[PDB]
């Protein structure tokens, strides 16, 4: 549960080393609501061990991420999967090792 | 594949559905095998039907792209599985509403 913006959650995101959930929360007059879902947010988190970290997006940060993570209205939870590195193949190799490699890491992606 | 720096590289990849293959070349003087690299690039990405987009990274993007994405080594193929939205879950819902939602999505992560 931070609180990040448009300046701080690419690196949120990115280093999390889980999948992260991103709280659009809104005005408390408009939504009053979505304090509710504050409340439970840590205890959805907490529901799946290891897996989640949340974070709520900053009021003025609201427009911009839900345009980028695809939220329509709010409030919402954006679930959201950070980018990985699934291998780098270095130095100039050959075409079947190239092959070999991409397949393997396909393979991983399609039956983790 | 298209050229691409730190500022360009995450609108060109976005809503691919794809895995990103990201080409670190380097200077023809230190590095002069990338261009055996690149000849096989397109082909790589041909080898696997609807799997790949690639991109080639610009020479001024290589330091911070290279940090990113954890690449030690030029020439290099970065393979990468871009940042993407799960779901949303929009509104306020119940409790076994939520956790049947993110259950699911981490079950389709767990085995697509």
């Amino acid at each position: 549960p931070t609180l990040v913006d448009e300046a701080t959650v690419d690196d949120f995101i990115a280093h999390s080393g889980k999948i992260v959930v991103l709280f659009f929360r809104g005005d408390a007059v408009r939504f009053p609501e979505a304090a509710d879902l504050a409340v439970v947010l840590p205890e959805l988190i907490n529901a799946f061990p290891g897996r989640l970290v949340a974070a709520e997006v900053a009021a003025e940060a609201e427009r911009g991420l839900m345009a980028r993570f695809g939220v329509a209205v709010c409030p919402s939870l954006a679930v959201v999967q950070p980018e990985r590195t699934l291998g780098v193949i270095a130095k100039i190799q050959d075409w079947s090792s190239y092959l070999a490699q991409i397949g393997a890491m396909l393979a991983e992606v399609d039956q983790p």
